[PDB]
């Protein structure tokens, strides 16, 4: 015997994005269309807190009791990570954006550079082709392929195993706040013309136009960040990461879905 009580929409009101404006997007990394994506990143953006929230994963992350994130990339697809990834965080993950060397560096090129503070001096020392990769320690101004080359180094010099998950985490978050604050849906336009037209992509233009009212109008707000970021933790089993299910508890709070 429920009371039927409804308030319609104010209508000519000013616009301000509300929770069905939500959404979630799985971006993986390949170094090419050929081989298995290494990087797996969520952003998701939460329209009421006008933030993106990132969260990424080792590509050897156990998330089920079953094959590494990685491994059910290979054999099912990003589809499949982002359903498991659906499951265990309470989001719902259905867009993905698989990347590769050259698509990524392309979209750093179009949106522009990022000025990063680099903690102490990298000169890595590649066994695979027998080069060294030389970024200096400072506030530096980051072109498309510094950026690139920084962001996939295969070892920082660090014990920490989430340290390249950080990295990419705060990189990311860097980018998208000094070069999306501000933008205008022509420009933003440019961006999702080049991700449903190069990208190996499930987005179709019709999900971007139903969110980038929100999106332009959380980017022109007066913040000097737009992101967050929860880095999922674990422990090492093998040569496989398993997720500690009292992470997926921090993660849900950070997303406000549990």
């Amino acid at each position: 015997k429920d009371a039927t009580v409804n308030v319609s929409q104010n209508q000519t009101a000013i616009f301000t994005p509300d929770s069905t404006y939500d959404f979630s997007v799985l971006m993986t990394l390949s170094a090419d269309n050929d081989k298995t994506p290494d990087k797996y990143m969520t952003i998701t953006y939460i329209a009421k807190n006008n933030t993106f929230v990132l969260m990424p994963y080792l590509p050897n992350a156990v998330i089920d009791g079953g094959n590494t994130i990685k491994q059910i990339c290979e054999q099912s697809g990003e589809a499949e990570v982002a359903k498991l990834l659906s499951s265990k965080t309470g989001l719902s993950i259905n867009k993905y954006i698989r990347f590769t060397k050259s698509t990524l560096t392309e979209l750093f090129d179009m949106v522009g550079n990022t000025t990063l503070t680099v903690p102490s001096e990298i000169k890595y020392e590649n066994k695979k082709d027998n080069t060294v990769t030389i970024i200096k320690k400072g506030t530096q101004i980051f072109t498309a392929e510094q950026m690139y080359a920084y962001l996939t180094l295969p070892d920082y010099g660090v014990k920490d195993e989430l340290y390249p998950c950080k990295l990419n985490a705060t990189v990311i978050s860097s980018f998208i706040d000094q070069n999306f604050i501000g933008t205008s849906s022509k420009t933003l336009d440019e961006y999702i013309n080049f991700i449903i037209n190069f990208t190996n992509t499930n987005i179709e233009q019709s999900d971007y136009d139903a969110k980038v009212k929100a999106i332009v109008y959380t980017l022109s707000q007066n913040k000097s960040s737009v992101t967050d970021f929860y880095i999922p933790y674990g422990d090492k089993s093998g040569d496989d990461y398993i997720i500690d299910d009292n992470s997926w508890n921090s993660a849900k709070k950070a997303l406000g879905t549990g």
